[PDB]
């Protein structure tokens, strides 16, 4: 008997298996033949059973246990088995399925019964699904302002009928397109899709604003809508949701097929939280309508809200200072690691990617060259020539770099023998002979740190660069790489070593890992890990620069603002008390002979710490600087942080 009884369970696992991966038919092939005591169905009438009952709870990844395979009659074997399976309302477990095997010539079957779609099922009965869909929940300011809301939009659109025939239909046309913004060709292609028929509600644009005067055959609906008030200013960072997809729903049948779905940004990763939980019932019925089961039933739960450290007036602030060039903006108060702005620049209009998008505008956006979509304070970059603040820190605390000795350095250009060729470690000016590091500081100095990392060596520069994030996985819900020192565990060149010495080499580090290294200077030598969600707790990592290093080092970025010569001179003008550092990188791409530039601007309160800021152009145009664009959110940081 345990032949066949090891043939009816690997026929029962198979059915089952089929039924998981959705072959329907495939399943119903293992089915005896229609009768009494054996199949209740033909095996099309069970892969239409299966395809309208299944398909409409969109079930998925069918699981079963405890599998009993016994014998009955000399051709009779009874199965059993618990089951679960999910649906468009969560999980359904603890289903008792039961019935009967067939063995007729040398081969099982399965004597398939309506109690193999749902355990109490039985001769015509069936299955009702109704839904109510889930609202979504908000994405707010550290002080309740809205950064993602469902809100009421005006949909502008047009009905081909009341628009005309001929030539007051072409004046109609004219008067939209020029009262409401829209090109002629728009309108006439809107109108002429396939879909269109002459009574039809055309939709055109959602009018933000105040509805101007309405030309015959133009009208305004309100509909709800996703809705993003700072716009472009905060896309990268909020991101947007899109139409729910055939395919979205295969993967996650938990979602509302008419609903709309996180594609980036933190409406993506905080996608299930917000998009809250479908309400409703699955039940089975009678012949009609009756209801004889629920399966499943529970309430809607609307999305729950989520609260940032991010002050939107600090985010509008920090990406218009930006003026469309590429680059972007981390504020921080860096005792807590509250991140107040996340900029990236250019951006582009969530608003629009959410409320339909032309091609040609989309297109737009993916081959701009600065490239719009790309999360700039999540990316990495060299640090750039700031980072002198860094090797100098290590350099102190090891004991390698008196503050008060000066190197004799000599020109603009400097290499350590012939052996580095044509590369030379450049500085901007050659007035200065005689420099310390405060003289470094003050006038950004390559050269110096160059030659002090040389001297220190490449032990004690990665032993102190260890001591910072290298390598960790910030806790933050924005996808990004941990930065990186170099490419391997040894530099094994002085040219690199010397290189990484004032923030260059292979060095990554994105904004946010940054201003998390940065934050050193505000909490003499404990570096305090950024947060984005404001109910999260502080965490920080102690000891990982000496507080004598500190401050060594802050009464130097004090004077880079306050010297008539240092680097950030110009943010003397806002009589507050500022430490700051400049830098460069210079970066060679492929498509250009001629070198880019990168632009770096890092600056905090000394007196207070209630803020800080790493501010970066990419690519920078000439006469452009980080520094040269940070005044405003300068002001605004200092007045309302301290």
């Amino acid at each position: 008997e345990t032949q066949a009884v090891e043939a009816g369970e690997k026929t029962v696992e198979q059915f089952v298996q089929a039924l998981n991966k959705g072959d329907y038919n495939k399943a119903a092939e293992m089915t005896s033949k229609k009768a009494a005591n054996k199949s209740a169905l033909s095996e099309k009438e069970i892969l239409d059973k299966y395809q309208n009952i299944y398909g409409a709870a969109d079930v998925k990844g069918l699981q079963i246990s405890n599998l009993k395979v016994d014998k009955k009659d000399d051709s009779t074997y009874s199965f059993s088995y618990k089951a679960k399976m999910n649906t468009s309302l969560g999980e359904l477990k603890d289903l008792s399925y039961k019935g009967t095997l067939d063995r007729n010539d040398g081969q099982t079957t399965i004597n398939w019964q309506p109690n193999l779609v749902f355990p109490e099922m039985e001769g015509n009965d069936k299955v009702s699904l109704t839904t109510q869909e889930a609202a979504r929940g908000n994405i707010i300011d550290r002080n309740g302002e809205p950064l993602a809301t469902t809100g009421k939009l005006k949909q502008l659109g047009v009905v081909p009928s009341k628009l005309g025939d001929g030539g007051e239909k072409t004046a109609n046309i004219k008067a939209i397109a020029s009262s409401f913004d829209l090109t002629e060709d728009a309108i006439n292609q809107a109108i002429s899709q396939s879909w269109v028929q002459p009574d039809y509600f055309v939709p055109l644009k959602i009018i933000d604003g105040a509805t101007p005067e309405l030309p015959a055959g133009a009208t305004i609906q309100e509909v709800d809508g996703r809705y993003y008030p700072l716009g472009e200013a905060a896309a990268q960072l909020i991101g947007y949701v899109g139409d729910i997809t055939a395919e979205d729903i295969d993967k996650n049948p938990e979602l509302s097929s008419n609903g709309k779905i996180g594609r980036s940004g933190l409406e993506m990763a905080f996608d299930k939280d917000l998009r809250g939980t479908t309400g409703g019932k699955l039940s089975i019925t009678d012949a009609d309508g009756v209801e004889k089961k629920v399966l499943i039933e529970h309430e809607v739960q609307n999305g729950k809200d989520i609260k940032l450290t991010i002050d939107a007036k600090a985010q509008k602030t920090a990406f218009d200072s930006l003026g469309g060039k590429a680059g972007s903006t981390v504020a921080t108060t860096p005792k807590t690691g509250d991140l107040l702005a996340l900029a990236s620049s250019p951006s582009y209009d969530p608003n629009k990617m959410t409320n339909g998008i032309s091609q040609e505008d989309y297109k737009a956006y993916e081959e701009n060259p600065e490239q719009p979509f790309i999360s700039r304070f999540a990316t990495g970059y060299a640090p750039g020539s700031t980072f002198k603040m860094i090797t100098a820190a290590i350099g102190l605390d090891n004991g390698t770099i008196d503050p008060n000795e000066v190197l004799t350095i000599n020109g603009l250009k400097w290499q350590k023998d012939s052996s580095w060729g044509s590369y030379q470690v450049t500085r901007v000016s050659s007035d200065v002979s005689q420099v310390d590091l405060k003289t470094a500081l003050i006038y950004s100095d390559n050269i110096y740190a160059a030659q002090e990392t040389l001297k220190m060596g490449e032990k004690k520069f990665r032993t102190g660069l260890d001591k910072f994030i290298f390598g960790e996985d910030l806790d933050l819900p924005i996808s990004m790489n941990p930065a990186q020192i170099s490419n391997e565990d040894s530099f094994n060149s002085d040219i690199l070593l010397a290189d990484t010495g004032y923030g260059q080499g292979e060095l990554l580090i994105n904004p946010i890992q940054q201003a998390a290294m940065y934050s050193v200077f505000a909490n003499n030598g404990t570096l305090v890990y950024p947060k984005l969600i404001a109910d999260k707790e502080t965490k920080d990592k102690k000891n990982v620069i000496g507080e004598t290093a500190v401050q060594t080092i802050v009464p130097d970025l004090r004077e880079v603002v306050q010297d008539v010569n240092g680097t950030a001179h110009s943010l003397s003008a806002l009589g507050i008390p500022l430490a700051a550092k400049t830098g460069t990188a210079e970066i060679k791409e492929k498509q250009d002979v001629k070198g880019k530039e990168n632009s770096f601007l890092f600056a905090f309160n000394p007196d207070n710490q209630g803020y800080m800021m790493v501010s970066m152009l990419e690519n920078k145009e000439d006469d452009d600087s980080a520094t040269k664009r940070a005044s405003e959110l300068l002001q605004y940081l200092n007045q309302n942080y301290q």
